């Protein structure tokens, strides 16, 4: 997953048919229960992973400050592990002992077997509770961006950035639990290894061409390059610092010649682009600012409302507000945090 993504958690308090919260949220995206204790399965795992795309699994903590506790959990959660993911979740909040370094430890030592099963570790929680039982900065200096907060805010189901937990080393952020936990990605995961890059870069009076391992060159194509997307023109050279228009969509080259994706700068303007690089048309929310950008026949324009109490004011392209709001009620767009 990538930041802004979208994804839903759920344990046996969801039931055995997920199809509907799946289609209401638009993803399939899944981090689902397994165990909790040493002895208690979510009888429903098996239903929702056939029915979604699971990303990651959770296990509800209750060992408290108990390490020798934590282990044995956390055995009888990998030993449960029905299909291979990228993380696998320490739920931890409730029954904590009165030792915040015990709890503290306790979450270590499940994480560290999480992490020596082969499997990112993750911890997730709300501020709070964390705050009062935990050193959540001992946790991150072992396992960097590795927590998942909860914080809902109004709680009325949308994301609303006004109420985004403040805290280091978040990864993901559970926003709502109304009707159902959804969440949201802030950063993209981890791509641990050694691109291969098979050729080599020669910059010359004109710009930079590609001169790949079999002594040719891209032109007037797309090529993914130590895993990153360029578009090179007619003569060779990757476009950079442009607008492309590809298959009806318009992609945008940044200076360095990769292809933006998510949120880019061009010029003084902000545009959005999805994960595969096709700028997003509309209203995209950014954390608490919002942009309603088009591109009808290539006209690209980015209209910023910047938000400043309870209201959002437009923003002429001089860098001027207006004395009042253009807006107090939020347009139903795509919120990005990220």
């Amino acid at each position: 997953v990538k930041k802004n993504d979208l994804f839903v958690d759920v344990s046996s308090h969801n039931g055995y048919d997920i199809t509907g919260i799946l289609e209401q949220m638009g993803t399939t995206n899944t981090i689902i229960k397994i165990s909790e204790s040493t002895t208690y399965l979510n009888p429903c795992l098996s239903a929702q992973v056939e029915q979604s795309n699971p990303i990651g699994f959770y296990h509800f903590a209750r060992f408290g400050g108990d390490v020798a506790e934590a282990e044995r959990e956390a055995q009888f959660f990998l030993d449960n592990v029905p299909m291979q993911v990228k993380y696998l979740v320490l739920d931890y909040q409730d029954d904590p002992s009165g030792d915040a370094q015990a709890n503290t430890n306790a979450c270590l030592r499940f994480m560290q077997m999480i992490a020596d099963a082969g499997y990112k570790p993750i911890y997730y929680s709300y501020k709070p509770f964390t705050h009062d039982n935990v050193d959540y900065q001992q946790i991150l200096a072992q396992f960097p961006n590795s927590l998942w907060i909860a914080g809902y805010g109004l709680n009325d189901g949308t994301a609303n950035f006004e109420y985004f937990p403040s805290m280091d080393g978040i990864r993901w952020w559970q926003y709502s639990s109304n009707p159902f936990d959804k969440n949201i990605v802030l950063l993209d995961d981890e791509e641990d290894d050694k691109p291969k890059t098979a050729g080599t870069w020669k910059q010359d009076s004109k710009g930079w061409w590609f001169r790949r391992n079999n002594g040719s060159f891209p032109y007037n194509k797309w090529e993914k390059i130590g895993g990153v997307w360029y578009y090179f023109d007619s003569k060779g050279y990757c476009l950079t610092s442009e607008w492309l228009k590809d298959n009806e969509k318009w992609y945008y080259l940044k200076d360095n010649g990769a292809m933006a994706t998510g949120w880019v700068l061009v010029g003084s303007e902000w545009y959005y682009m999805d994960d595969s690089g096709a700028m997003v048309t509309g209203w995209v929310k950014y954390k608490n600012n919002w942009y309603y950008m088009t591109n009808e026949r290539g006209n690209m324009v980015s209209n910023e409302f910047i938000k400043s109490g309870k209201g959002w004011y437009f923003m002429n392209t001089n860098g001027e507000l207006a004395d009042n709001p253009s807006f107090t009620k939020e347009p139903d767009g795509l919120i990005t945090v990220a």
